[PDB]
Formats: structure tokens, C-alpha cells, sequence
């Protein structure tokens, strides 16, 4: 059976007037706020006050008051839960902060990845781990341990 084709179209406007300025800038715009992922704790900043660094990582399980007073974040896991799935997103990560006596961070100490792989950004080196295995988390995970 022959369908047929429909169709009707009418006509149009043409304004041949219209301005010409095109303008040209720049903005870069990068985040983050995944804050149920453990990457997002890099939203710490240097002069980050005490209260603030503890309010989005945590209450320090280590402290130490040398001249440049530290407190140590050492993520911990809790007690001995159904062995069944060995977790490999779980905390052992060691973070420091350098802190000033007016309760503000002036060097931050981080172990864990920095915008990528392992980086010790305190230290300036960078460890490798092949990242076959451990793609996203797990890399910061592998050396995961308080020395």
C-alpha cells in the first residue's frame, strides 16, 4: 500500500540589520565537593585555621607540639567487623598539619595522591605504584601506612 507524504511550509522574515561585536576572555573554572570520596579532603588550604582543617578531616588521633606545633590525622578503620569483603577503599592514610600557635596551618603534610599519582608534596618526591591493580583509590591505599 502507497503511504503518502505530507508537508506545508509558509514563509519567513529577513532583518539584514544586527550588531557586529564579538568579545574574547578567559575563565577556567575547577572544583570539587565529592566530600562522601576521599580525594575531596584536598580542599585544605595553607592558612586553613585548625577548626576548619579538623571540621572537614577530622579530630587528630596524633599530636605533637614541636616549635611548629603538628597535629597528625592517622585515618583509622574501626573494630573487627564481618571479615567477609576485604574493603580496599578503607583509611590508613597519614595527614600532618603544620600549624602556628594562632591555630592556622602554615605547611600542610599529606600522604596520598596529589592531582593524580602518590605525591609527597612536603617531601617534593614522588613514589610510584603500578596502577594495573589499584586505579583510582587504591593507589593512595597501597602505601597507606604509618611508618
Amino acid at each position: 500500500m502507497a503511504h503518502h507524504h505530507h508537508h506545508h511550509m509558509g514563509t519567513l522574515e529577513a532583518q539584514t540589520q544586527g550588531p557586529g561585536s564579538m568579545s574574547s576572555g578567559s575563565s577556567q573554572i575547577y572544583k570539587e565537593g565529592y566530600i562522601l570520596d576521599k580525594n575531596a579532603l584536598d580542599s585544605i588550604s595553607i592558612g586553613s585555621s585548625q577548626e576548619q582543617v579538623i571540621l572537614a578531616l577530622g579530630t587528630p588521633s596524633l599530636k605533637t607540639k614541636y616549635d611548629n606545633e603538628v597535629f597528625y590525622y592517622i585515618s583509622q578503620t574501626r573494630y573487627r567487623g564481618m571479615q567477609f569483603m576485604k574493603t580496599k577503599i578503607i583509611d590508613r592514610k597519614v595527614l600532618a598539619i603544620y600549624f602556628n600557635k594562632n591555630d592556622q596551618v602554615t605547611k600542610i603534610a599529606n600522604y596520598g595522591l596529589q592531582d593524580g599519582q602518590v605525591f609527597d608534596f612536603i617531601a617534593q618526591t614522588t613514589p610510584t605504584a603500578t596502577k594495573e591493580q589499584p586505579l583510582l583509590i587504591q593507589i593512595i591505599k597501597g602505601p597507606a601506612n604509618l611508618p
